[PDB]
Formats: structure tokens, sequence, C-alpha cells
């Protein structure tokens, strides 16, 4: 019933919090440092503190707990760390700053070790608490089965759940893990602001300063959230159908070149990957819209023709059916959700479900649209209502995706979608 | 540093996807064709395409990349695939086509070598790509242990979540998988379509037809969208009441046999496998109809009694509450959060607050029907209000549940539930 | 293609479940039972049914389908459970209830067997039906890997998803699983109602009964339910500060100490623990005030100033801000989202937008207090108005989250999350 004992190397922040995680769980944690007398009272009295030298004789299982800079510094431990598991859990300052992994270096410095790569994650304050719900995945990857199941179980028992991604290879992917902060939402936020601004400044000429002259009627304890509330939901729609013109330049891109087997350029790829962002933002701002328009046009301040009847329960009708089918894809958009459904099911959903919610929104806007846009009034300034360009966009891609159902390109889009697309 | 050699055998659609794949991430791949003279220049310089004769001799997992019809035709290489891993990537085109799985065919085909089943959801556009919200779970079947974690890690080198199912038992499950479309919701689906068209033609019969005749007040340029508001809750209740109708047949044929020991009839059996479908139905319509409650009754064109006040608030509470209980429910159907809740917790979840909710819906129904149904034009035509059987259904659930609450009831239905039912 | 034989100890309801699912998914089971005269009619055909001594001859893995108390009716049977997997599925009655473990006690039992924990979440009922969508996932325990990975493949091929956690030091934690009946969620919801109750009574007391005796317009036919809706949003964003004062103390009791490495109070950690179910409880409270908001103001019975305007819109559009944020933290909290999030990028929503919805919350209150409070009638019976106490707790919630930034404070805070705290 003797505990196993597991070295930890350096005396730091991360080297405290992993012993007392160790000590907690069940171990006995011998750790070297350069000067023993100076951490021994820094560490409780069932901890072995010693040098470099001494720790790794009574230990398998090491703890690189150090800085890549300072892995120099175990260059004389060469013969030491012969056939002992090296856990590394350091992390970079920034993406990609050395050419290799921080595992694949330490293994080149030490050849005849085993170095798995793992607990680089955790943030040395939710070793020291219990279970945390951001911290509770370990990612492990090491070239060697062996040591990479014991690093596996290691990671159990200090009660994590431990996540086996390959070989090393996967080294530079959790390390520059802990470093992303919503790296793919960036441009969709940066779009959606962008197109915000825009519309903002649109109504503002158009609505505000064109009739400005002629009113005069605002000063600063007036806002116009009037015109962001003509501004959310032209942002949600322009950002689905953002969401879909990049699956209608990937058709494109394939049929103009021949073949699937090309590389999309850049900018499509990022695009295309970023479109779950961008459905998501579309999918918010689409649900602040109805907030919106729910709780502002029925206040107690606003208290203060049968065929516009038939136009406004059709055009509310036809928003409610597409802030369904919107609900629909964002809850299968949920992880859990999204790996739960076959591909098949999966593409459905999204692809044609979401094609029909972007179409039942381009009527909902066209409704409003058709009867708000005739009076010459609202043609004002020689400048398009709001709701033309909301419409203008969806078109666009909507008459795209009528074009891709035609015979020719749809036999053509076949034989390129099913393998045969230019042989060699 | 030898990159890893991994045969394909074949040269089609799936065959270049895996090649790709498995180039991209640090292997090395010998492809095995009957023509290699043809298929050479569709492979990239660094893909090795010979013989089948050839290919297996240098490699150990080998993808059979090819259609179950064409199996037979590497009968004659049956001494080279002796102890080599053979990845089974094939799909059928229906559901149960054969009386044994690709995977068993297989290995009735090679006896001696180490069939594992696998990678068949990936769609061959997966594989090209990098990781997909939908196929980047890979579900790998296997009688042999050291085969399956051979391919496992093979699938976690490729980037992607290897899921471990058995031995070869399991080899139907993962050939149907890609196969489904929503089979469990066709059933729901279908009953709630039925309903709602049922609503639909009795509200047309008995709102507008009979008093038609009175009035004619309506065109082509009308709408009966007042009756899909009538229609959306009374499918939405009958849904939750189907839900849990269910659970009240199985006890009564629990009681009626005697035994829990007993299958139930196969209706019954697919009613009861489908209750998340119909819960779920149930709670979007739900949401819907309170979109519509929101949004048209306070429509600026719908602009153009003290216990009236009364039931109007406790009504729309009650609507509230069970609003609210259903949101829970609906909460806990994620897989993650059903997977992170005790069975207990669960149950009582699902169990109890359904009930609750179920309970709550028929009083916010039944106070509009309180107050609504005494004058004797709403019973009009010889034919019930709307709400009367919206009432109904909920009512025969819930005196059921009553019943089950019984004291002779309840100890009859506990000597069944906890085991000492009829010995024998 | 033998069937590989298990054995179960026992005749029970768990014993016959067991049997069912192991005979359904291809297994040969043999029962040892005191009497198989007895029991032989209860199993099927297919069942060897025999004596203690009997059944472990010819069997490896067998289930210990016995309660605890009757571990010691299977001393006599010491040798002949030697070197055989035993898998105890044994559950006690109450929490804690006894010094060690079940699995442990057994282990202490049969030195020489090896023991391993799991199959205790199942009901017996979850056993004879398919996957259901709680008792779908099993724990399983042992501190020998061999055995340990033989009843996880058995777990795999009984159709359920094996879960490994460790090495019996885990067992008190899948033992206490079944057991645990929201156990987090008491305290807040207890603290919801206290608060609930509370508010309700200082409404009854300010808004009716002070001018009861004035007016004396309402009965039994009228409910305080305009004080419910007065009483939801007060708990929510009373709850939300709750949430946020105890990372203020936590704050607070780490810069008077000096060091992270002291244990809070039992009462604050406590109260860490649960914030993420006060965090749900007040967004829930905060949706069910946005839906008596919406559905009762503008009810159809309800139909029975620039400045204003002004006011109107601006604290609506602030509670539809905070609403959103809250809803992008409630999103975050499910197990998938959170497990797929950074600890940084989980931390920065949480904390960060958290910090943004609770002031933005109080803009939102504050402005409806701006215009409601300065009538001296509102200022009723020499106690403050309803949104007074709503701003009093977050305001202190605000003032010490400010004090944080401060530049003394703000160093000696960082002097201590990153580790320099007191180095001894
Ligand atoms: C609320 C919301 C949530 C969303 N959540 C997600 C999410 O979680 N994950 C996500 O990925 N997206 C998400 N999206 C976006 C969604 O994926 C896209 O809207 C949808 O995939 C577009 O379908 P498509 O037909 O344009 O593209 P796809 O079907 O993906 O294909 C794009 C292009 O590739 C071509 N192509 C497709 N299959 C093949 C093939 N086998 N061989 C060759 N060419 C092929 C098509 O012809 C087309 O040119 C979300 C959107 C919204 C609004
Ligand atoms: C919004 C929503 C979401 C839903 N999501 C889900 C979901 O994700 N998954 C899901 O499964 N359902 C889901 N449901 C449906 C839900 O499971 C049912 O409403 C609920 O389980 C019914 O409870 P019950 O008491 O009728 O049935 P149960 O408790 O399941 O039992 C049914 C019958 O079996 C008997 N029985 C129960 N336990 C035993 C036992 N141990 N031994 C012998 N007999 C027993 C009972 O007496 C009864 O006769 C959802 C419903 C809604 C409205
Ligand atoms: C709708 C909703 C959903 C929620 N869901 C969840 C959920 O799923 N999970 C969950 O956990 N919470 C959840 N919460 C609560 C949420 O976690 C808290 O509101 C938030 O974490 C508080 O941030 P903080 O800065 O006060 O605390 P934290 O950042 O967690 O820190 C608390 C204290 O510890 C100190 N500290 C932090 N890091 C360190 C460190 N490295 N070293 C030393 N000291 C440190 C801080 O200075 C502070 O004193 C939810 C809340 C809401 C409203
Ligand atoms: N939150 C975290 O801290 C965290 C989280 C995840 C990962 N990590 C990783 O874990 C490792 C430990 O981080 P930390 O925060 O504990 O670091 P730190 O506080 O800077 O400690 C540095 C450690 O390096 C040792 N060391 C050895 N040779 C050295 C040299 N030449 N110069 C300087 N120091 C030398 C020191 O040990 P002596 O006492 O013997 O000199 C000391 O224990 C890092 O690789 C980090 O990336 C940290
Ligand atoms: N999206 C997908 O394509 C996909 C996805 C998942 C699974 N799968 C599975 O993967 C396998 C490959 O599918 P695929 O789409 O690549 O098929 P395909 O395009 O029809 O290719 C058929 C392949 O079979 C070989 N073959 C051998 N003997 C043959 C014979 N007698 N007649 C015809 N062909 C013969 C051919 O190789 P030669 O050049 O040597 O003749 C050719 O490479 C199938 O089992 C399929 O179910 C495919
Ligand atoms: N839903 C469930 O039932 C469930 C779920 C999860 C876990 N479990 C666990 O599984 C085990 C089986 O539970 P169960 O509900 O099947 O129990 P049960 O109905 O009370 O059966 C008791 C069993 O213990 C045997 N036994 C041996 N020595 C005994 C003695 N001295 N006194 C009494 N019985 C003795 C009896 O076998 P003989 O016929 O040979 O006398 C009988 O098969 C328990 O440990 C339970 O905690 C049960
Ligand atoms: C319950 C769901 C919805 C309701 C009740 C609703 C309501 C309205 C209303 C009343 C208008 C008239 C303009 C205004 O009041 O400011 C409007 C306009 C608009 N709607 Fe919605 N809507 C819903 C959902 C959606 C969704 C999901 C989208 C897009 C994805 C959308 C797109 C638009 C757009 C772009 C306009 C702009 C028209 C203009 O500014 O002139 N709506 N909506
Ligand atoms: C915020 C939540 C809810 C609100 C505000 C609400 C509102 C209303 C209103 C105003 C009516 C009167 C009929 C009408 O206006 O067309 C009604 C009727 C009805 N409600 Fe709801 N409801 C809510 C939730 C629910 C839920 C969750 C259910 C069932 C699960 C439900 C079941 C029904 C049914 C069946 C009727 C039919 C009455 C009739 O057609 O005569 N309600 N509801
Ligand atoms: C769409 C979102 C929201 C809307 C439309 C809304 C609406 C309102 C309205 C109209 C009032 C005036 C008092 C009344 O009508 O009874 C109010 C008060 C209040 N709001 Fe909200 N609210 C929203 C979200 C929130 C949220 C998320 C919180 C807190 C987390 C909150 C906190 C409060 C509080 C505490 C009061 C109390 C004022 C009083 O009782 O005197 N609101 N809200
Ligand atoms: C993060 C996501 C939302 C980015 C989408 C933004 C879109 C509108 C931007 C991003 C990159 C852009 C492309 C970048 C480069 C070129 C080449 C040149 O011929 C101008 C047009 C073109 C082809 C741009 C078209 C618009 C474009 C595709
Ligand atoms: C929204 C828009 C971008 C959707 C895509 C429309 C355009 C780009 C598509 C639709 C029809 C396509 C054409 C269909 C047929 C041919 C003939 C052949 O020579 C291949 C290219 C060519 C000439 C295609 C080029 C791209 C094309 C013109
Ligand atoms: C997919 C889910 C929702 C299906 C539920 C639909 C219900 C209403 C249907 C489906 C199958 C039906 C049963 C099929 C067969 C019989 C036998 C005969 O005596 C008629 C009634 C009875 C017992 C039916 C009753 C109604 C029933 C249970
Ligand atoms: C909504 C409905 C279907 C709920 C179930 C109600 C009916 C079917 C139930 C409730 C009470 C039950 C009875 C309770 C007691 C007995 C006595 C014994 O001989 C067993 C069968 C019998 C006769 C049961 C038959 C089924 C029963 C009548
Ligand atoms: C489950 C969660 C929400 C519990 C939070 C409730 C709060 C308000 C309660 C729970 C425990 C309480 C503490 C218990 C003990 C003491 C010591 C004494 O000096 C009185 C105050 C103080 C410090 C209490 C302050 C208020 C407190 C922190
Ligand atoms: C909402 C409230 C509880 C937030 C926290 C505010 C109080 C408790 C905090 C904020 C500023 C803190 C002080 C900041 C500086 C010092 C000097 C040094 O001697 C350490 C303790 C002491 C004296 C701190 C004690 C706790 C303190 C007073």
């Amino acid at each position: 019933a003797r505990k196993v004992t597991v070295g930890v190397i350096g005396s730091g922040d991360f080297a405290k919090s992993l012993t007392i995680r160790l000590i907690r769980c069940g171990y006995h944690v011998v750790i070297g440092s350069r000067n023993p007398k100076f951490a021994s009272e820094f560490f409780p009295h069932v901890v072995d503190v010693t040098h470099h030298e001494d720790a790794l004789t009574k230990t398998n299982i090491i703890f690189v707990a150090i800085h890549r800079e300072h892995y120099t510094s175990l260059w004389d431990l060469r013969h030491l760390l012969v056939g002992k598991i090296l856990i590394d859990v350091s992390n970079n300052m920034r993406i990609n700053q050395y050419p290799e992994s921080n595992a694949e270096y330490l293994a080149s410095l030490f050849p005849d070790s085993l170095i798995v790569k793992g607990f680089n994650v955790v943030s040395a304050w939710a070793l020291q608490l219990g279970p945390k719900d951001a911290s509770r995945q370990v990612y492990i990857c090491s070239n060697n089965i062996q040591a990479r199941q014991q690093v596996i179980e290691l990671a159990r028992q200090l009660n994590f759940i431990p996540i086996d991604l390959g070989s090393l290879s996967s080294a530079r992917e959790i390390e520059n893990l802990p470093l992303r902060l919503f790296t793919l939402w960036r441009g969709p936020v940066v779009v959606a602001i962008s197109l915000a601004t825009f519309f903002f400044l649109y109504s503002f000429v158009r609505d505000v300063i064109h009739p400005y002259a002629r009113n005069q009627q605002s000063d600063f304890y007036k806002i116009p959230i009037e015109i962001v509330n003509k501004t959310l939901p032209i942002v949600a729609i322009t950002l689905l159908s953002l969401v879909y013109l990049a699956g209608l330049l990937a058709a494109a891109y394939q049929l103009y070149y021949g073949t699937k087997y090309r590389r999309f350029p850049p900018w499509l790829e990022t695009w295309l990957q970023c479109r779950k962002q961008l459905g998501l933002l579309s999918f918010f701002f689409a649900m602040v819209h109805v907030a919106y328009s729910l709780c502002l046009p029925m206040r107690r301040s606003e208290r203060y023709n049968e065929e516009e009847v038939w136009r406004i329960e059709m055009y509310i009708s036809f928003g409610i059916m597409s802030l369904g089918l919107l609900s629909l894809l964002a809850v299968t958009s949920i992880p859990s959700v999204s790996n739960a459904l076959n591909w098949r099911e999966f593409s459905f959903i999204q692809s044609t479900l979401g094609y029909v919610a972007l179409l039942i929104s381009t009527f909902h806007v066209l409704i409003y649209g058709w009867k708000r846009a005739f009076e010459e009034e609202y043609y004002r300034f020689y400048t398009p209502p709001n709701f033309v360009l909301a419409l203008v966009l969806p078109s666009i891609v909507i008459l795209g995706k009528i074009i891709l159902f035609l015979p020719c390109i749809s036999r053509k889009l076949k034989r390129i979608k099913k393998g045969w697309e230019k042989s060699q």
C-alpha cells in the first residue's frame, strides 16, 4: 500500500500547486531544486526536497515544471534521465514562438527519455482547487504508448479527464490551446461591428440628417436607438447571407476549376472555417431584434385597413418561422448535439433548414418592404431604404443557390462531388 | 523517424481522400489497384501505387476501400492477408441489406486476418477537409483487442475522435448509423402533422364555415392563421399528453400482466422509445405558440371587468409556469446535461416536473375555457370548443396518474417495480 | 465462437436484470445461489444455476450482486475467489454510511481477488431496457489495470459507456453518485425561496397593507401577483449579486491573509462551489421576469412626456443587453460548451461578461428608480422602495470590484495571484 513517488523539477507556483494536488490525491512527491535549503520551508514536511541529482534517482515520472529557456540547465542530468517519463507542462507566451514545440525540443534534448506532453492547460490554481468547470480536461500527447498510458492514469488519479491526442505531432496544438482567446470569433465580430457601424451611419444620414433641417426635433436627451432597432435586424440577415455566400463561392470555385482536390484561396478558407461563428452571431442579433420588437413597440409610452392587418400578421408569421428554424440550427450547434447527429442529418439541418430560414427571412423583410417602399418618401435622398440592402444580399445568395439547381450545373456539380472531377 | 506505411486497396473517391488525409498526417501510403498504370497519375508522387499482390507485402494496416460486392475479388489474396489488420470502411445503400454486416462478411472471407470496422461515417470529404462539426467522431469495432487499439491510435493520428464499441457485434449498428435520417422523429412528426391538420379542419368547419353563410367576410386576401394560432397550442398540449400516456399504458400493462419481465406490445415499445421526440416537438410548438401570443395580439394593427383581469393574469401566469418547466425539461434533454445527471435526478426532473407542467398547462387552458365555454355560442354546431379536446386528453392522463397513486394500486405497482412481481 | 461465461452471485432483482442484459448481449451466465432448487425456474433455461461453490469454478468475471451486510456470507469462498475479477455493484442507503467504501471492504475481505467497482449506477431497469437517456454511463474503478480494462470491455459489450476513474480511491465517489439529488442546488434554492418570501412580505407590508386602510379594494378574488412581478426581478438581481460577492470575499480573504495557500472558511468554500447554481437560478428568474413583463403589461385587459419616452426606451435597452449577456453565460454553462472553451476564454466570458451584465442590470434598475423614487409617496412607511435594495446589493458588489482595481490593491493581488505571496 506504499504510495507511488512522483518527481517534480523546480520550485515555483506551478510546482507548489502540483505538489499540493499530488499529495492530496494519495501520492508522495520528490522535488528537485538548485537550492533545497531555500525551498525546503516552502513545501510541507511530507515533501522530500533535494538537489537535481537526487530527486531523479528515487522516481520514475518527473514533471519538468520549468520554463523552456531553462531546459538546457538540465543538460548535465542527461544520463540520470534515462528511461524516465518526463511530463512537459511548459507553455509559451506567444503562438508559434519557436520552430518546434516544447515537448519536441525536450525530446531532442533527452533522446533516451520518454517525453509526454500534458498538464499545460491547468492554471496552477485549478490544480490547487478541486474540480473546475473549465479546467477539468487535460490533453496528453506522447510518441511512446506505455508512457502515455502511465501519464493518462496519473491524470485520472488527479481527478482530471485525460484526453489522448497522438504522438507529439499534436504538441503544438495543445501548446497553442491555452493561448487562444476566441480566435475564430475575431473576424465575424469585426464584420458584425463594421456592418452595424455602416448601417448606423446610413440611417443617420438618411433618416435623421436629411430631414434634420426640416424638423430638428432631437437633442442630447435623444438617442438613435430607433436606428439600432433598424440596425440589428439588417446586421443579422446580412450575417446569414455571408454564412451562405461562402458555400456559394466554394461551389463556384469547384465548378470553375473542375475539381474539389484544389485548395481554396486563403480568404475563402478562412471564410468557410468561421461560418459557425457568423451564424451564431446572426442568431444572437436576430434574437436581440426579436426582443426589441417585442419590448419597445408595446411599451406603456407607445400607448401615448384590412390589407394592412393581412400584411402585419403575415410578415410576423414569417419572422417567427425563420426564428424557429434558426433556433433549431443553433441547438444543433452544441458540440454534444452535433456529435450525436449523423453527418447526413447535420448536413440536412444546417444546409437545408438554414436556406429555408434565409428564404423565409427574405419574405419577412420583403412584405414590410413591399408596402413600405412604393411611397416615394422612403426612397429618400436618392438612397434606397434600409430593407433594400438587407434584401439585395440574401437575394444574391438565393439566386445563386437556385442557379446551382439547374440541370447542367447540378450535373456538373454532382460529377465533381462524387469523384469523376477531372481524372488526372 | 521513418514514417509508418499504411496500405489502401482500390483507387476511388474514398481511396483518394483517405490518401490525402494520411499523407497530411505524417504517413506513407501504399495503394494497391488492378491497373497501377491507370491510377498512378491520379495520386501524388509520394504514393507507391502497385498491384494487389505488392501493396500487402509492404504494410500491416490495410484499408479495404472497396464495395462489399467486390470483396470476392480479393479471394486470391488470402494467404497474403494473414495477420494483417484490415479496416473495413464499406457502407450499404439500405438498412439491413444483407444477413450479416460487412465487417463480419469480410471476417468470414479472411479467417486468418484481423478485421476492424471503422471510418465508414466520414464522407470522403471530411477526410479531405480538416476538423468538421459532424464528421469528427469515428466508431471502431473489432473482436481483437490489439488490432482495435492499433486502429484507434491510427484514428487519433488522423485528427479524429476514436470511439470503441465492441467486438464486431456492433458492426451492424455503425453500418446503419450513416444511413439513418431522423428515424425516431418520423413518427412524432407525422403525429404532429396529423393533429395539426385535424384541428385546422375542425376550426375551419366550426369557426369559419358554420358562420360563413352568416357573415362571409373573408377572401383569398385572408388566411386562417387565426386558426393556426388556435392549432399550435392544442397540438403542443396533445403531444405532451401523448408523451405521458405512454407511461400510463406501460403501468397498466405491468399491473395487468403482473410482471415487468414481459415485453410490451411493439406499438407500445415504439411509443415509449420516441417519448423524447414527442416531448421536444411539444416544447417547440409551445414556444411557437408563445411567440404568436406575444407578437400577434400586441401588433400595431391590434390597436386598430375586474374578474376578467383576474382570469387573464392568472392563466397567463400558469402558462408562464408551464413554459418554464418545459424549458427545464428541454435543457435536461441535451446529451451532456442528461449524462451529467444521476438517473434519480433525471427521473425526478422528467417525470415529476413534466407531470407538474402538464397539470399547470391544464389549468392554464382550463381558466380560459371556464369563462369562454359557458356561453352557448362557443358550443357551436353541436361541436365542443377547441380547448375542450385539449383538455379531454390531459384530463385522461392526469386521472390515470392519480389512479396510480391509490394505495392498493401503488402497492401492487411497488411490488412489481421492486422485484417480487410473480416469482415464477 | 464459444460465448464467454460470466458468473453472478445471488438471485435478486439486480441479478435477474443483469442476467437478461448479459444473455441478450451474447454472453453465457452462471448464477450461484444458496438454493438453486428455488431460483432455477426464475431464470431461463440457458442459465446455469448452481451452488456458490460451483459457479465460481466455471467463470472468471463474477458480479457480486448482493448487499454489503451479506458480504461475510462469502467468507467460506475465499480460496475459490483467487485471482477472479469481482465486480462490486452494491449501493448504500445513505451517504457516507460506512468508514470504507463497499469496494474497499470487499477487497479487504478477499485480498487475493481483483475487485473492480462498477455498474452500481444502473437501476436494474435500465439493464432490462435498451439505451436510456440517463443510465447510459457506467463508472469503473479498480486498483488493477488489467481487471479494470476487462470490466470496461464487458461494459462496452453491454451497450454502455465505460468511464474509468482510478484505483478504488474513487469508489466512494461513485457510491455516493447514485444517492445524490441536486446536492449543490439545495442551498441556492433555499436562498432564492428566502429572498422571494422576504420581498413578498416587504411588498405586502408597504404596497398593500399600508394603504389598505386607505383603499381596501382587494378580496380573495384578488392575488398579489403584482407583488410576484415585483419579487422575481429583485430575487434574480440579488442572486447575481450573491454570485459575485463570493469572488469579492475570496479576494478580500486572500489580501488579508497574504497567501492563496490558505483554505477558505467552510461557508466561503460552500458559497464558492455553488456559484454556478446561484447564477443559473438568477438567469431562470430573470427570464421569468422578462416573460411577465412581456405578457402581463400588454394583455388585452391592460388596454382597459418625451423624457419619459427617453427613460422607458433606455432602461428596456439596458435590460435586453443584460439578458443577452446572461444568456451567453448560461450557454457557456453547458458541460460540452464549458469543456470546449479554454480556461482563459471561460474565465473571460464568466467573470468579465457577468460583471458587465451586473453593471448593465444595475443601470436598468437605476433609471426606473431614478424617476420612480424622487416622489415622496414611493418612499412609503419609512421603508425604501423595492428597487432600492435590489440596487444596494449590486452597488456593494460593484464598488468592491472597483476597489479591487486600485493600483496598490491590484498590485498586492497580482503579487498573490502569481505566486510571490509570502515566501514561507
Ligand atoms: C445558427 C447557426 C448555427 C450554425 N452552427 C454551425 C456549426 O455548429 N457548425 C458548422 O460547421 N456550421 C454551422 N453553421 C453554418 C452552417 O454550417 C452553414 O450554414 C452550412 O453548412 C452551409 O451549407 P452549404 O450547402 O452552403 O455548405 P456545405 O454543404 O458545407 O458545402 C460547402 C461547399 O462544399 C461543397 N461540397 C459539400 N459537400 C461536398 C462533397 N462531399 N464533395 C465536394 N464538394 C462538396 C458544396 O457544393 C459547396 O460548394 C451555423 C449556422 C447558423 C445560422
Ligand atoms: C421537453 C421534453 C424533453 C424530453 N426529453 C427527454 C429525453 O431527453 N429523454 C427521454 O427519455 N425522455 C425525454 N422526455 C420524455 C420523458 O422521459 C417522459 O415524459 C417521462 O420519462 C415520463 O415519465 P413516466 O413516469 O411516465 O415514465 P418512466 O418513469 O420512464 O416509466 C414508464 C413506465 O415504466 C414503469 N417503471 C419505471 N421505472 C421502473 C422500474 N424500475 N421497474 C419497473 N417499472 C418501472 C413506470 O411505472 C411506468 O409505467 C422529454 C419530454 C419533454 C416534454
Ligand atoms: C448564468 C450563469 C451561469 C454560470 N455558470 C457557471 C458554470 O457553469 N460554472 C461556474 O464555475 N460558474 C458559473 N457561473 C458563475 C461564474 O463562475 C462566476 O460568476 C464567476 O466565476 C465569478 O468571477 P470572479 O472573478 O468573481 O471569480 P474567479 O475568477 O473564479 O476567482 C474568485 C476569486 O479567486 C481569485 N483568483 C482567481 N484566479 C486566481 C489565481 N490563479 N490565483 C489566485 N487567486 C485567484 C480571484 O481574485 C477572486 O478573489 C455562472 C453564472 C451565471 C450568472
Ligand atoms: N500558472 C502557471 O504557473 C502555469 C500553468 C501551466 C503551465 N505552466 C508551466 O509550468 C512551468 C513552471 O512555471 P512557473 O510559473 O512555476 O515558473 P516560475 O515561477 O518562473 O519558476 C521557475 C522555475 O524554474 C527553475 N529553474 C531552473 N533553472 C532555472 C534557471 N536557469 N533560471 C530560472 N529558473 C530556473 C526554478 O527552480 P529553482 O528554485 O531550483 O531555481 C523555478 O522553480 C513553466 O514551464 C510554465 O510554462 C505554468
Ligand atoms: N464518400 C464515400 O465515397 C465513402 C464514404 C464512406 C465509406 N465509403 C466506402 O468506401 C469504399 C470505397 O467507396 P468509393 O466511393 O471509393 O467507391 P468507387 O468510387 O465505386 O470505387 C470502387 C473501387 O473498387 C475497386 N474494385 C476492386 N474490384 C472491383 C470490381 N470487381 N469492380 C469494381 N470495382 C472494383 C476499384 O479499384 P481499381 O481501380 O483497382 O479497379 C475502385 O477503386 C466503399 O466500400 C464505400 O462504401 C465511401
Ligand atoms: N435496482 C437495484 O436493485 C440495484 C441497482 C444498483 C445496484 N444494486 C446492488 O446490487 C445488489 C443486489 O440488489 P438486489 O436489489 O438484487 O437485492 P435483493 O433483492 O435484496 O437480493 C438479495 C440477494 O442476496 C443474496 N444473499 C446472500 N447471502 C444473503 C444473506 N445472508 N441474506 C440475504 N440475502 C443474501 C440472496 O441470494 P439467495 O437467493 O442465494 O439467498 C439474494 O439474491 C445490492 O448490493 C444492491 O445495492 C441494486
Ligand atoms: C419573432 C420573430 C420576429 C419578429 C416579431 C420580428 C418583427 C419585425 C418587425 C415588427 C419589423 C418591422 C420593422 C421594425 O419594427 O423595426 C421587422 C423588420 C425586419 N426583420 Fe424582423 N422579426 C422577427 C424575426 C426576424 C428574423 C429572425 C430576421 C432575420 C434573420 C428578421 C429580419 C428583419 C429585418 C432585416 C428587418 C428590417 C426591416 C427594416 O428595417 O425596414 N426578423 N421585424
Ligand atoms: C408565456 C407562456 C404562454 C402564454 C403567454 C400563453 C398565452 C395564451 C393565450 C393568450 C391564450 C388564449 C388563446 C389565444 O390567445 O389564442 C392561450 C391559449 C392556450 N394555451 Fe397558451 N400560453 C403560454 C404557454 C402555453 C403552454 C406552454 C401551453 C401547453 C404546453 C399552452 C397551452 C394553451 C392552449 C392549448 C391554449 C388553447 C386555448 C384555445 O385555443 O381556446 N400555453 N395561451
Ligand atoms: C428583455 C429584458 C427585460 C425587460 C423587458 C425588463 C423589463 C422591466 C420593466 C418594464 C420593469 C419595470 C417594473 C415592472 O414593470 O414591474 C423592470 C424592473 C426591474 N428589472 Fe427588468 N427587464 C428585463 C431584464 C431584466 C434583467 C435581466 C434583470 C436582472 C438580472 C432585471 C432587473 C430588474 C429589476 C430588479 C427590476 C425591479 C424594479 C422594481 O421592482 O421597482 N431586468 N424590468
Ligand atoms: C471572417 C469572415 C466573415 C470574413 C469575410 C469577409 C469578406 C467580405 C472579405 C474577407 C476577405 C475578402 C477578400 C480578400 C481579397 C480579395 C482579392 C481582391 O480581388 C479583392 C476582393 C477579395 C476577393 C476580397 C473579397 C471580400 C472578402 C472575401
Ligand atoms: C452567388 C454566385 C457567386 C453563385 C455562383 C454563380 C457563378 C459564379 C457560377 C454559376 C454557374 C457557373 C458556370 C456553370 C458552367 C460553366 C461551364 C464550364 O466552363 C465550367 C465553368 C462555368 C462557366 C461555370 C462558372 C461559374 C458559374 C458562372
Ligand atoms: C410515434 C408515436 C407518437 C406513435 C403513437 C401513435 C398512437 C396514437 C398509435 C400508434 C400505434 C397505435 C395502435 C396500433 C394497434 C392497435 C391495435 C388495435 O386494438 C387498435 C388500437 C391499437 C392499440 C392502436 C392504438 C393507437 C396507437 C398506439
Ligand atoms: C390512462 C389509463 C389507461 C391509466 C390506467 C388505468 C387502468 C388501465 C388501470 C388502473 C387500475 C388498474 C387495475 C388495478 C388492479 C387490478 C387488480 C388485479 O386483477 C390486477 C389488474 C387490475 C384489474 C388493474 C387493471 C388495469 C387498471 C384498471
Ligand atoms: C448556498 C449559498 C448561496 C449560501 C450563501 C448564504 C450566505 C448569505 C450565508 C451562508 C453562510 C453564512 C455565514 C455563516 C457564518 C458566519 C459567521 C458569523 O460571523 C455570522 C456571519 C457569517 C460569516 C455568515 C454570513 C452569511 C453567510 C455567508
Ligand atoms: C465587497 C467587499 C467585501 C470587497 C472587499 C473590500 C475589503 C474587504 C478589502 C478591499 C481593500 C482591502 C485592503 C487592501 C490593503 C490592505 C493592506 C494590508 O494590510 C493587507 C490587508 C488590507 C488592509 C486589505 C484588507 C481587505 C480590504 C479592506
